[PDB]
């Protein structure tokens, strides 16, 4: 029906930095070899999408952003074996080629085919599948989910359970997996341990979820906005701390609370000060601190290497350390097995055409997560 | 014969910062409960001992320094079970009490009974076993090995193989274990991996030894002094790099050499610049960088947390991450089993009374290691 031909549909185009998204009629070309064309069903609004708007995540413009989504396969290009028309799917902003030294490494997941390190804003073949009135439009992280239809490389898509609620599991595309994996995969939280989570937005709640899944005995949420405490406790926080409530530095408060430091700490916020606070507040001999995000325009931080010499470990990761094509279907199956809940993370749902209102919600701090529906 | 009574012997006392060691007649009290009096046989001169002299490692003065040594047990206090008179022993500057949360942790080794974090310069009981003309003299890290006789807490001494050459195995007391463990225990170097070692002094050579023991396929020594290259290759370096030979930054040279980053890097030097270089030069997705030492007066370093967000791990450790009382006898047995050589690390041997000449050798860079013999 549409296979093999151009699809005319709507997409949200960002023509220039620091502008609202423009809803436009675009033409989406059919998939070439080893490409997959997908009809979007739902897409989440992530901070990283806002970083494109601000000019802080530098990627070629004009662009179709969006990287956290789920949809249904409309058609497949020549030689595609891992998905078929009609399959439910989640685009992978961190690809899993299976061939490169990172994909072949037991602990690596940042596949060398990614479009994040040096963004080209294209398909793997160096071209674009999008045009708006004959003007080419860039891809974003090989996903481009702010469109009714997108085309992705086979290495950037994963087949998921056909019974999945796509309006919920789209979170596995970025925010949930990123926080959850940071606990379960990167830190490797252990049973009965004490965890501290700095930032109680959607990613921080996902870290709490992971700490709970791993059986942490204490999970201390830290945030200056006390209206985030209720949800943090719902999803597994055992106590919450507001640093503004105190006369002493937060790392001291946490060190005293945990009888000499936490087992695992997580910095979600992206703030250089809490990155060092989170490191300092873990036990000096065996503590592990994980950086879950860094704003793309971050300056250097200043820290004393003596924090590490005692035996601390400091690490970061993309996409929760998950090998993406392997892990996403497993995470969906975990959701389908009722291992964890996704509803507490969803605070707003809007039709796709209201994408700008959704970004206002993001920017004001009012939403944990907004899902856009097609 | 001497058991139960004061021993008059010689020791090297540091009366004040920035002075030569003074050879003095001291009185060494007999061991109280759970203490061990040891006749020294050999002691190494370590950079950390020099840091006491400079005032950069702050510990109470006057003091008997020295922490890297081997000797024979002269007598034991009440209730001592782990050593007996006549046993060969190595004092442990990082104690292993066996009871604290760190000693009970599978990956911790910086026992909470250490005298490093907040030095008191005493025995565990808050007193000193040393006097010089009735003036009390401080202990150092619960060891104080720059004396013909010392008294240590039972938790700070390990029994070793009775056939051990003490003039060699004293290196297991600090320098060798610190570098070797950093590779084998902290980094956990894997077979066929590529390693980069920044600094080719005694500790760096020990890291190379560990990388070799673990079966690294490539071990790249990095140092601006090219006269250290010969020994680095003898002990396992596959190539050596002098950053002064290059027009481009060293991390780029290493990244290009290792086809996109090393598996493991080690900063030995203690320099804030190479700490960040060593981190940067490991593979961005799965690289591990280990800080093996930090000068005790180090200022803050400046680094971009984006280095970690891709998947790097940064860690440090004391005493090579070894639980000390467990590991030291195993390391001696490994030496007695001819698993590794210690001779390449020993460049100078002097009688104890020539301790000041040995520190001149250390300060000039002329020695890899000097051993002082009694
Ligand atoms: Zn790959
Ligand atoms: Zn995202
Ligand atoms: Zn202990
Ligand atoms: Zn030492």
């Amino acid at each position: 029906s549409t296979a093999g031909k151009v699809i005319k549909c709507k997409a949200a185009v960002l023509w220039e930095e620091k502008k609202p998204f423009s809803i436009e009629e675009v033409e989406v070309a059919p998939p070439k070899a080893h490409e997959v064309r997908i009809k979007m069903v739902a897409t989440g609004i992530c901070r990283s999408d806002d970083h494109v708007v601000s000019g802080t995540l530098v990627t070629p413009l004009p662009v179709i952003a969006g990287h956290e989504a789920a949809g249904i396969v409309e058609s497949i290009g020549e030689g595609v074996t891992t998905v078929r028309p009609g399959d439910k799917v989640i685009p992978l902003f961190t690809p899993q080629c299976g061939k490169c030294r990172v994909c072949k490494h037991p602990e690596g997941n940042f596949c060398l085919k990614n479009d994040l390190s040096m963004p080209r804003g294209t398909m793997q073949d160096g071209t674009s599948r999008f045009t708006c009135r004959g003007k080419p439009i860039h891809h974003f992280l090989g996903t481009s989910t702010f469109s009714q239809y997108t085309v992705v490389d086979e290495i950037s898509v994963a087949k998921i359970d056909a019974a999945s609620p796509l309006e919920k599991v789209c979170l596995i595309g970025c925010g949930f997996s990123t926080g959850y994996g940071s606990a379960v995969k990167v830190a490797k939280v252990t049973q009965g341990s004490t965890c501290a989570v700095f930032g109680l937005g959607g990613v921080g709640l996902s870290v709490i979820m992971g700490c709970k899944a791993a059986g942490a005995a204490r999970i201390i949420g830290v945030d200056i906005n006390k209206d985030k405490f209720a949800k943090a406790k719902e999803v597994g926080a055992t106590e919450c701390v507001n640093p503004q409530d105190y006369k002493k530095p937060i790392q001291e408060v946490l060190t005293e609370m945990s009888n000499g430091g936490v087992d695992f700490s997580f910095e979600v916020i992206g703030r250089l000060d809490t990155m060092v606070t989170a490191l300092s507040c873990c036990q000096e001999a065996y503590g592990v601190s994980v950086i879950v995000g860094v704003p793309p325009d971050s300056q250097n931080l200043s820290m004393n290497p003596m924090l590490l010499l005692s035996g601390r470990t400091w690490k970061g990761a993309i996409f929760g350390g998950f090998k993406s094509k392997d892990s996403v279907p497993k995470l969906v199956a975990d959701f389908m097995a009722k291992k964890f809940a996704l509803d507490p993370l969803i605070t707003h749902v809007l039709p796709f055409e209201k994408i700008n209102e959704g970004f206002d919600l993001l920017r004001s701090g009012e939403s944990i997560r907004t899902i856009l529906t097609f």
